[PDB]
């Protein structure tokens, strides 16, 4: 909010306060990061002060002031910071106007649509053709194939999941040959939350788990000592590590602490990572299905950060380079060698043109990361992508969707989110899409395949909106201003 | 505190109080994070309750008795936390009594104590007996060779800090050879308030900083460009990375972040991944100080968590293993491929007689890390203890000690653990040792070899006590109380 104290002379005083007035966690405003706050003036600018002492930095562009808050840009619950601005009036325009704060987060950030509930649904009492806006192409078999990399930017089916369960010719591992295979349906429901939610491609977790910790493959190399799988009658190999701390998708304790840091929306104050990461035989282990989305949120950290450092510039890329899995192979480098290692490659400053001129960037720039890591996740996210004879499905009961969302609930947000009221309002409303859409199948299930997409939808038309929350909190702020890939 | 509510018929009554009573930050105590409170009594536990509702865990063990506070364990300023104990007396001692509260931090860490300041030191008017116990040994320049690997538990001298620059045969990053040095002074002090304080060999720093980016190595191998570095008559190559982000020790984010949320008390709210590692070819880039320092802490968090997770098993593990560099290996490759790697080998539990057994630990439990990592960094730190010759020295005038206690207040410690007049007084000592022990030298500065650990001990009389503070928080909470090596 912003006042005009006096004008008196030339002299045109202005009052500027900004504050984060929530004095409770709210949904994306337990904290605000702010980069900078712009305004217009044809005006001279004759200081920028704080009004209980010291002064930001700010600079002058023609008609645009913009004042950077230093060590003063975080904004915690209940925080307030004045700022007394004065002007010599002159021009057309002279008193400040067009204020704008500029969060520190990519404004242009795209996130795709895949697909959106009928128009006509509301909560209660919807039917059955409230959920399924075309039946033919709703439950139509036949498959697409494409090549989307991490970000789902061109999703093959807009209601349909299609897990490609591909024969893998690259040397997985050094292992002669894999098959792609999902480990249990809960896995699966948390692959297509992290799909609905962040908008990345199961496909590219499926890959990524694969490379990590064999958590996603088998294979039937001799060489390659596992758990023995039976898949229609031949015996596989799982050289996963079941048992490891880090999980499928090899997420470490620091980077596990980071992401919490970064997204107080999304992960309540007692997350552990032992406890989040690490699976086991037993299907029924929580990580299964908190584990995928934790990998998707620290993927989605990386982009995000990217985004809020080059901003316009990430999409310029997007559109310009040679190579059309240039984001994928940045985003997996990141994953395996941290973001100092992408900044470090000058991608988005010094080596601009290099960058957009490669053919296969990762060759030019050296990204391969360890072991092979960006072109194995590549080569297995472009092998599944092209799948169309073998696409994952699993019968869901009410028993696993109920126990899915038990977990979500147990997992993420933060007491304040979603009030007990909206979360049984939100599961009636899951279990009645579940019982028209189970009709279909003869009752006792819904599809993995063709119905889960709706059913995430219709528990997501209740939750807190925007539903990706802003990276925020004061070490995303310091680590955010001071990035320059 | 606790206190007998009521002692009525055979019924016995106890309230035992729980606190952090600090409003504002103290030193060491801005958070408690308890592990369990133990308390002996003769008498038959009845109940054991929280004042305001609900009940803790608790187990008896003979007279024994644990109470495990679970999801209350975590202690924030102005956090009180009221227990009520109902006992049936009986025997001879039945009222609740040692009560302990016993943190989540090993109680039987052991940091060894390098060399201390004569015992009639005393701030203001101290004189240089004050300062030099022992004149002969003080300024003695034989050199005796050692074996420490990470801890110096047995260090080669007292009040000398001896880096040994040596000719490596090891092939460090696949050169054919290297030459250990140290890129300037100013690393150096970081390096002996490393030493100093969380009683780290130096030369295992230098080892692990030239394995990681070349940082403290240079090479006469052509194949490896890289900076030209001359020293007096000779020309080498330095291979380093030396606008990483994440600096020399190629500390990433994400692990900056968990130690900053670990260790409140070392790192303030302000501290930057990029500011603290980031070093480049000015020697008056602040990072040369904080970055040693900071992969210190980094260091020191593995072995503080795996002492939380063990307790006593760990020195029992130090006392019979039989390969003298075990502890050494399993820091290191924690510090390559994480504490869940570590916890995932099972050392301290399944495996620990096959650990104990192990001649060579690392190639029992194929704990190489990437690259050659664990070898590396043991056989380089074996090299340098052995060095007698050509051991690093370097004048320091008061310039050079000012900036270093400059960065120093600037980037550790947080408001409220030394004040203003605290530190002035502390630099009023610093600068008479400075004084004191130019003379030797004709005056002009004093040497970093010999006399840089006293003026560092004349600080940290000043300093807050323990000087060691324990990690802490809620992060630390979760991630050692479910950490199982
Ligand atoms: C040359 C090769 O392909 N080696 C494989 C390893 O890369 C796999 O280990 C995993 O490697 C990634 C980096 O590529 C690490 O991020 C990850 O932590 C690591 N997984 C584990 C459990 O250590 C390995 C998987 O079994 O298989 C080959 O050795
Ligand atoms: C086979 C070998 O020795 N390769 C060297 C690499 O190990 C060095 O890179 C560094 O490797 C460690 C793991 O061993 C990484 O933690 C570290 O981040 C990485 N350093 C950099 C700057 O990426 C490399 C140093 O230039 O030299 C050989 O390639």
């Amino acid at each position: 909010a912003y006042r005009i104290v006096s004008e008196t002379g030339d002299k045109i005083t202005v009052e500027l306060t900004l504050a984060n007035k929530n004095t409770h966690y709210v949904w994306n405003g337990w904290c605000f990061d702010i980069k900078n706050i712009t305004f217009e003036t044809t005006g001279k600018v004759l200081s920028i002060k704080y009004a209980d002492g010291g002064e930001p930095v700010y600079n002058v562009n023609g008609n645009l002031v913009t004042i950077d808050l230093t060590w003063r840009g975080i904004f915690h619950l209940n925080t307030t910071v004045k700022i007394i601005i004065e002007i010599q009036k002159s021009g057309d325009n002279p008193y400040p106007h067009n204020f704008k704060i500029h969060y520190l987060r990519g404004e242009s950030i795209i996130y795709p649509t895949i697909g959106e509930l009928p128009a006509s649904w509301k909560p209660g009492n919807f039917t059955l053709s409230d959920l399924i806006a075309d039946p033919k192409s709703y439950y139509d078999p036949h498959v697409k194939p494409h090549q989307n990399g991490f970000i789902m930017y061109n999703p093959p089916h807009p209601t349909q999941i299609i897990i490609g369960l591909a024969d893998i010719d690259y040397p997985l591992n050094l292992a002669s040959s894999a098959r792609m295979w999902v480990p249990n349906k809960y896995f699966a429901m948390g692959l297509a939350l992290a799909y609905e939610w962040f908008k990345v491609n199961p496909n590219f977790l499926m890959a990524l788990a694969a490379k990590e910790n064999w958590g996603t493959a088998v294979t039937k190399d001799p060489a390659f000592k596992g758990y023995k799988v039976i898949i229609d009658e031949e015996e596989y190999y799982w050289p996963v590590q079941i048992d490891h701390p880090d999980g499928i998708f090899q997420v470490e304790s620091g980077n596990f602490n980071q992401i919490k840091a970064y997204y107080p929306d999304i992960f309540p104050d007692t997350a552990d990572h032992d406890d989040y990461m690490k699976v086991s035989l037993d299907p029924n282990d929580t990580a299964w299905i908190t584990s995928p989305i934790v990998a998707a949120v620290s993927l989605t950290m990386e982009r995000e950060l990217l985004y809020a450092a080059v901003g316009d510039k990430y999409n310029e890329f997007l559109r310009l380079a040679k190579d059309p899995w240039a984001e994928t192979e940045i985003i997996d480098f990141g994953y395996n060698r941290g973001v100092g290692a992408i900044e470090a490659l000058k991608i988005f400053s010094d080596n601009w043109e290099k960058a957009i001129n490669a053919e296969v960037l990762w060759k030019e720039f050296n990204m391969e990361g360890f072991g092979g890591h960006v072109p194995t996740v590549i080569n297995i996210t472009a092998t599944m992508d092209m799948e169309t004879e073998r696409i994952y499905d699993a019968n869901l009961t009410w028993d696993d969707i109920e126990y899915f969302f038990t977990v979500v609930r147990q997992k993420f947000f933060r007491p304040g989110a979603i009030s007990d009221e909206e979360w049984n309002a939100m599961m009636r409303d899951v279990k009645r899409a579940y019982d028209l859409l189970s009709q279909h199948w003869g009752g006792d299930h819904i599809s993995y395949r063709y119905d889960f997409l709706t059913i995430l939808r219709v528990a997501m038309k209740h939750w807190p909106e925007p539903h990706i929350p802003r990276p925020t909190g004061d070490d995303w702020y310091y680590h955010a201003r001071n990035y320059n890939p």
